[PDB]
């Protein structure tokens, strides 16, 4: 688990990926919020699996994995998207059947379109590479909710250092990977503090995110932690 | 500013430190919280403005992109600022030395509770990281630097650029404040990032709380660009 080498640990993430949905729309047909609340919604049943394949989350307790989730999905959405709309100047890839420019977003929103856009800007201007997004959408995973456990019991104490020995292991990871492509010791400090420093923007606009799904007044429209435990807590029966 | 070595950057930035305000009120009556709060920031913010004028680079940008940046990192700014101070009084939030409060004392208006839950867990991951004054300002530095940058002509591709290379900049001072202090290679980079990570979570907190004031429906409860501008220009 935490015996894990740096490609391992790679390797791991990579075979974790889960799958690009497309959105649910009869394309022989002429509804936006729509659109992307069943694709999300879909998303989310794909990601509690992506999790519990990210070494070291299912170690934690139940508890702590819905309170990690309920603090990062939609953080972890949003990376996704960035990440898949990467190669598309311009536009946001909500799925390959939906491809959007600013313009579209006008019909409700079009302010988080544009950090969408500004944030895919700056991955391409890094030049993001695959396995340092993996790392990176761990990270958001194991980090956002962290500082959030109003808990200091030994068990609390006990989560809470492993949390952040499994986020010291993808720091290894992700330095390693840089000094696999011949970055120097400075480059992969200063490449390493850039990518984190994105995280803070992505922080800030799943923010304004569920500052609107809060605004919608919807009595599903944010999952709920029995929602994400009903998800989270299975049974070995299958 | 691009020229300043590692020790330099950091005298630079402990120099530019701003002063330890007090609270206003009269301390031979009985004990407006938000009034008090408010009050303070106020106050804060002004010597904000000077001590952001002294970081390495800061000036180096157009007024229009220095009050860009302010606009975006003011609250982050004041909530790295109280953690700080903070971070020897567990249990409690030492917003200015004669204004030392818990988190009972929090409940006094709605809303608030919650907002300094989040600085007091801040302050522990602060205490329990072991965090130097040095790095300290580094980071609040990096918080100005960073917070706006996303949400910005060729003007302004030279702009992001050079906040970029001023970000690499203490990057590097960071690094070299932890290979003085004698940590191994390994140890440095998990640090940098343990320091890194915990912006998010202040962002987070700003958000919170902008939030709050934003709901106040107050005339200028948040600050202007124009305001900033004038503050600035
Ligand atoms: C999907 C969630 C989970 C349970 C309830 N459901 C509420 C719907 O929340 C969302 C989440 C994201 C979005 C949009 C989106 C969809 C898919 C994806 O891969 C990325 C994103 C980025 C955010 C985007 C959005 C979010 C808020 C407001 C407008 C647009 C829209 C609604
Ligand atoms: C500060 C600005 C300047 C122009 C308008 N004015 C609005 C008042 O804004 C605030 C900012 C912070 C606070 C509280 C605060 C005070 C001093 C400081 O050093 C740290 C902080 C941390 C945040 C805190 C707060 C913020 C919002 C809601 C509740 C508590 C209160 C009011």
């Amino acid at each position: 688990a935490l015996s894990l080498t740096a490609d391992q640990m790679v390797s791991a993430l990579l075979d974790a990926e889960p799958p690009i949905l497309y959105s649910e729309y009869d394309p022989t047909r002429p509804s936006m919020m729509g659109l992307l609340t069943n694709l999300a919604d879909r998303e989310l049943v794909h990601m509690i699996n992506w999790a519990k394949r990210v070494p070291g989350f299912v170690d934690l307790t139940l508890h702590d994995q819905v309170h990690l989730l309920e603090s990062a999905w939609l953080e972890i959405l949003m990376i996704g998207l960035v990440w898949r709309s990467m190669e598309h100047p311009g536009k946001l890839l909500f799925a390959p059947n939906l491809l959007l420019d600013r313009n579209q977003g006008k019909s409700v929103m079009v302010e988080i379109f544009d950090m969408l856009l500004a944030t895919s800007s700056r991955f391409r201007m890094m030049n993001l590479q695959g396995e340092e997004f993996v790392c990176l959408k761990s990270i958001i995973l194991l980090n956002s909710g962290v500082y959030t456990f109003l808990s200091s019991t030994l068990k609390s104490l006990e989560e809470k250092d492993h949390i952040h020995r499994v986020l010291d292991k993808i720091t290894d990871t992700l330095i390693h990977l840089m000094a696999k492509a011949g970055l120097t010791l400075q480059q992969q400090h200063q490449r390493l503090a850039q990518l984190l420093l994105i995280l803070s923007h992505i922080r800030h606009m799943s923010n304004k995110g569920m500052e609107h799904l809060y605004s919608m007044k919807s009595k599903n429209v944010v999952p709920s932690y029995d929602l994400l435990l009903e998800m989270l807590d299975a049974h070995r029966l299958h």
